[PDB]
């Protein structure tokens, strides 16, 4: 049976801890791994451009020894003038792995339907399974076990992090907490799937609009932009209901006293963060971003031989 | 001593027979022939984006152990900044071969007579003689011998896959029918051209408004996009009717992509007769096989 | 060890410029001797503004030390700080060549990135090319030091600049022939003079074209006029005209002259077709040698960091 990762929880607590022991194992030894040797080919396709996500497949995918093919949104749109599923059997002909940037879950799940290769979510609309898988890398090496953790999130509790933090967060065993104003909350179908599969892993699911309750005793602090480019013009105030959740001093001083700090690149200094906060000793953000590249190659060696 | 590839009957119907017999090796050993190992580099240049002419030449040049240097919309189409003498120069120092993607034929003819490396038509205007190759090599891998077989091309008769399919097809003793309508029949020259070399492989060349006539006792039918300004293509769509006329065992082309409904239907698409994905992986094989002659002659 | 970095000719010493200058052979010789990005390790290749040749290069001459390019086009400072990029890219590459405007963006980038950092052309400076331009004469000619190299056109810009600080590092005596109103920065000028001193080349500089013609050994001109100067609200053109590299300049060289143009060239303006393809030209050698000098270059800096 062919593997996809699509949101979070496609992978078993047991699988998201394999994926993530050779995530720390492609750290060290980058090379070592080359199930795409040849080169193989791998798709690497963005409906809407994402520089940091193509930059880290790109050369995570060369090391593998394959050779990526990268399909900019300056080529037609898939699903425009070619059916998703025909797309989907050509690409099955050409490469290993398809790995798609796009917008509605739907776009996935049917890709995902008919391709006899593994669909990868390098970033959608709904989830940022790869993100957190990068997070959970870099909260492992800075505390450990991730069983137990406290992790709250903070800002817009609608987005594709806040639903990844959730369902990839519950799957480790941490205690997560959304953070966030009234009207920004988690979409229901992805909070009911976190707190089923929370019960399998004694974690967790707490939403809340008082942002100084979600930072007290917690062992991780994580916020992202409050605004992604699409939702410029839907007409909201993306600011003011958002100052009180600014991950500030103010407020990584509630939490636990070796609580770190996690924000997908790129932030908005200022705005959802602060200065000092990016730049103090709590900060893992920059590890974060490394750990793209290991956690996204863990996780195409672990598809790849399973499918 | 350069060879190039810019149109299908660049190549001799001997030498047609290598590159098609390489493409099969190719494609049982992907990576066994490493001609541009080091890596050595392959410009692919497009005048106009098409990914999936791209696509499939970006990969195959990998695993030719080379690099392909891609430059497409957004870089600087060529002959904007400097003359295309001077493009050409400079890219025989650089690459190995040029691979590229442009409108008029005047503009590969004019890289081709100054490069000292080859170049090869991806797709233009007047030719597709890529994909053609792809083809071949599909029929060839469904009917075994394409010496006699009777292919039928239905739809827009000027555009540039009825052009490569009439020269690459008669180059492989193919007898190749056009069946299209009036105001959108193959160029002349073409067609002469066409019919020269016909003569000596055995082929033929008929052009015909009947689609009836095309599709009866056809081995192989081929359509294409047509682009009510489609009024006239309608009579010519490879449906389930049409296709009912053929040989047994017929097969069905079409370079993608398809618009379902419009110049070939559902059915047809997805039935035993089509061969649209094969044909699709096989520009992959196709591509590298011309690329390794190539090379190896220049 | 101090992490090297190449955002102007004078970053190498003339002793450290003549190694790469032989690395440089070495690797048009041997062209996949040298592996020390085997990996692959990445190496990241910016443009703010887009450059197709540029790209070309340094994509082809990375694979060849065994690494991948990881390019990222116009399509820096905007989503984020300059000090954010580099301390995330040194964390992914080996090494960041950068395409830009301004020189302080490059000083403010190698001032933190824990990596390399090469100018792969800017406005103030094109160094890489003048590696380039050195490895051909050195081909053509032999011993750099105490040739004569003359160049034509906009003495502002980055090629004469460049020429300037790289040719005398390599103990040329540079002449720059550019009208009024169009003469090196005088930090840049100063800088060449000071480090002609240490290699006993000279700096000239005159609106004399024909006294900047006569004797040289090589003569080098470029395009007069960059993107983003055609909305100056200059004529460039009638300032430039008596300063055409055509066959009337090239007769007053020395008679083994050669001539050199980073291209694109603009025949009929700063050169003509006569000398873009007779027997003095090395533009075609020269264009190709981007390759070997920046693949020695890349080398050369990751070795000494
Ligand atoms: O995932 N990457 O490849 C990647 C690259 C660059 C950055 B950064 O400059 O913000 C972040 C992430
Ligand atoms: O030649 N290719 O690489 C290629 C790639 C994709 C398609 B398709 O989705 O229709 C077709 C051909």
């Amino acid at each position: 049976v062919i593997r996809h990762f699509l949101r979070d929880d496609d992978l078993s607590p047991a699988e998201q801890a394999e994926v993530l022991e050779l995530a720390a194992e492609l750290k060290k030894d980058p090379v070592s791994r080359r199930p795409l040797q040849g080169p193989r080919g791998v798709a690497v396709i963005f409906d809407k451009n994402s520089t940091r996500t193509r930059f880290s497949f790109e050369l995570g995918i060369a090391q593998l020894g394959g050779h990526a093919v990268v399909v900019d949104s300056g080529s037609t749109q898939l699903g425009r003038d070619e059916t998703l599923q025909d797309t989907a059997k050509v690409l099955s002909r050409y490469v290993d792995a398809i790995v798609w940037r796009t917008f509605g879950q739907e776009r996935l799940d049917a890709m995902a339907s008919v391709a006899t290769v593994p669909v990868i979510n390098a970033l959608s609309d709904e989830f940022h399974p790869c993100q957190v898988l990068a997070d959970l890398q870099t909260i492992a090496e800075r505390k450990g076990a991730l069983r137990g953790l406290r992790l709250s999130y903070f800002g817009d509790g609608a987005n594709n992090m806040a639903h990844s933090l959730l369902l990839g967060g519950v799957t480790a065993g941490i205690h997560v907490t959304v953070a966030a104003p009234e009207g920004f909350l988690p979409d229901p179908s992805v909070r009911a799937a976190a707190e089923r599969r929370a019960q399998d892993t004694g974690a967790s699911v707490t939403v809340t609009a008082d942002a100084h309750a979600a930072a007290a005793g917690a062992d991780v602090l994580v916020t992202d932009t409050w605004t992604s480019m699409g939702q410029e013009n839907d007409g909201l105030d993306r600011v003011k209901p958002f100052r009180p959740f600014q991950l500030n001093s103010r407020l990584l001083a509630l939490a636990d006293s070796d609580a770190i700090v996690l924000h997908c690149l790129p932030a908005h200094r200022g705005d959802e963060i602060t200065d000092a906060v990016m730049d103090g000793p709590a900060s893992a953000v920059w590890d974060e971003a490394e750990n793209r590249l290991h956690a996204q190659k863990a996780l195409l060696v672990w598809l790849l031989e399973r499918s």
